[PDB]
């Protein structure tokens, strides 16, 4: 994130990294059994990591869990990014507690200009790299989808949305892939993709989750 501020210990209690030996990707829990990311996160061997702040200290609220089968959306595209969503399915139920909680699914689709909560772990820096070690939260809104397809010509789905700032400086960036938009409460977003971060006219790009609920209620439910 770009931009942003500490969110503070357990404040965005929904948000999981994804490790690999590593945190690489984010995640958001939708129950005590799944987690919502970006398709373009998928790997074998992943550890679900509830309940983080700092994700290079064990400060006490971590739940670590072994990913037991993923699922990439039926038509994921990995070269244009269309369809952008993953489900994890965790070895074991996590305990759900404050520090560790899900967030809703939508039950409608968001409008432009609702503002959002996006997190996450990826780098801090606009021009260089800097990453950090505990979460980080950016407010933003949901762009126009007019501005987002003239920011990203030929390149913008019906799964897509852009949010944030046309202005630059405010931005996800790269490590938030697969981690949360929250607007009112619900899940509207998952961090996808966008070019550079933080820079003029280039805001995110962000997976439209709210074409996806019945296809994830219906994959939870059988499997
Ligand atoms: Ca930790």
């Amino acid at each position: 994130i770009v931009g942003g501020y500490t969110c503070g210990a357990n404040t965005v209690p929904y948000q999981v990294s994804l490790n690999s030996g590593y945190h690489f990707c984010g995640g958001s829990l939708i129950n005590s059994q799944w987690v919502v990311s970006a398709a373009h996160c998928y790997k074998s061997g992943i550890q679900v990591r509830l309940g983080e702040d700092n994700i290079n200290v064990v400060e006490g609220n971590e739940q670590f869990i072994s990913a037991s089968k993923s699922i990439v959306h039926p038509s994921y595209n990995s070269n244009t990014l269309n369809n952008d969503i993953m489900l994890i399915k965790l070895k074991s139920a996590a305990s759900l507690n404050s520090r560790v909680a899900s967030i809703s699914l939508p039950t409608s689709c968001a409008s432009a200009g609702t503002q959002c909560l996006i997190s996450g772990w990826g780098n801090t820096k606009s021009s260089g790299t800097s990453y950090p070690d505990v979460l980080k939260c950016l407010k933003a809104p949901i762009l126009s989808d007019s501005s987002c397809k003239s920011a990203y010509p030929g390149q913008i789905t019906s799964n897509m949305f852009c949010a944030g700032y046309l202005e630059g400086g405010k931005d996800s960036c790269q490590g938030d892939s697969g981690g949360p938009v929250v607007c009112s409460g619900k899940l509207q977003g998952i961090v996808s993709w966008g070019s550079g971060c933080a820079q003029k006219n280039k805001p995110g790009v962000y997976t439209k989750v709210c074409n996806y609920v019945s296809w994830i209620k219906q994959t939870i439910a059988s499997n």
